[PDB]
């Protein structure tokens, strides 16, 4: 129930976010059509987008924390990372987050779904498309933390964006054995991560794991211990997935080396090998 007055905010970070903030009579926001994230329309040309209508907020360094985020994440420009179209701010300070509309969903949903098809090349693809969004985002120092296939989205072109971070934002079961045991994250740890997510897409979205406690994973690795190798995934990519699972992270491929070690084996495919569900997964 606070009342906030947005005029307290400092007139600096006010005019640096006016390039973020879509006028209130540039988007309609379809509230009836719920995906909080809702439908929009955004006006360009019409532009179908996905806006996160978040909780208020009530304290002017948290507005300001909002709009500072806002702005970096403004210039985190890549095909296949997900791209902040702007942000809205109404009166009392409920905030609008404005996203690109994502036709078919997160990725783990997509590749689950038995009416879909994948070939090894489609689903090899996918991981090249993920290995370059990260490669963008190491490239500005930035640390994903949860890099799942659940974190990515899909757009109608098929084109793979990392989602779920910045203002689109414990996963033991994708993090690092160094993180599990000190709680950092490095670009390092993300591709560890990248790893697992190569064998959610090689097993269409099977649960890393199956019959493991969460709690109990660290124990579990340190027993010499890694995810077996999906029916259809290519021995060049298992050989991929166990560099990125190094004891030594610093061992670890950078997503450079990723993108250029997998666009060599995604090119060797020519679409003709279909992908189908593990009985037990
Ligand atoms: C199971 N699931 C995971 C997600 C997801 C993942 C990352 C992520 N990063 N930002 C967002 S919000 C968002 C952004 C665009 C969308 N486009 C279409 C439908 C839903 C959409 C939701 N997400 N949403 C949605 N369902
Ligand atoms: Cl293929």
């Amino acid at each position: 129930t606070v009342h906030i007055d947005l005029s307290a905010l400092n007139p600096e970070l006010v005019q640096a976010v006016q390039h973020v903030v879509i006028g209130p009579s540039s988007l309609i926001v379809h509230f009836n059509e719920v995906i909080c994230v809702y439908h929009g329309t955004l006006l360009d040309k019409k532009i179908h987008c996905a806006v996160k209508s978040l909780n208020r907020i009530t304290d002017i360094g948290e507005v300001s924390q909002f709009l500072t985020e806002g702005i970096i994440m403004k210039d985190f420009s890549h095909p296949n990372v997900l791209s902040l179209l702007g942000i809205c701010l109404r009166s009392e300070g409920s905030p609008l987050v404005v996203l690109p509309y994502m036709k078919h969903g997160d990725l783990r949903n997509f590749i689950r779904n038995e009416t879909h098809n994948p070939t090894v090349k489609d689903l090899i693809g996918f991981g090249l498309q993920v290995a370059k969004g990260m490669k963008f985002l190491a490239s500005k120092k930035f640390v994903h933390r949860d890099l799942a296939a659940r974190n990515c989205m899909l757009d109608e072109k098929f084109t793979v964006k990392v989602a779920d971070f910045g203002l689109a934002r414990l996963p033991v079961k994708w993090m690092a054995l160094e993180s599990l045991q000190t709680q950092k994250f490095t670009t390092k740890s993300d591709v560890w991560s990248f790893g697992v997510l190569l064998w959610e897409l090689m097993t269409r979205g099977a649960p890393p794991y199956p019959d493991v406690n969460t709690f109990d994973i660290t124990v579990y690795l340190l027993q010499g211990r890694r995810l077996l190798q999906p029916e259809y995934c290519p021995d060049p990519l298992y050989e991929v997935m166990l560099k990125c699972w190094h004891p030594k992270a610093e061992m670890r491929p950078s997503f450079s080396e990723l993108v250029s070690r997998i666009s060599a084996i995604f090119s060797t495919f020519i679409g003709e090998h279909y992908v189908h569900v593990n009985a037990t997964y």
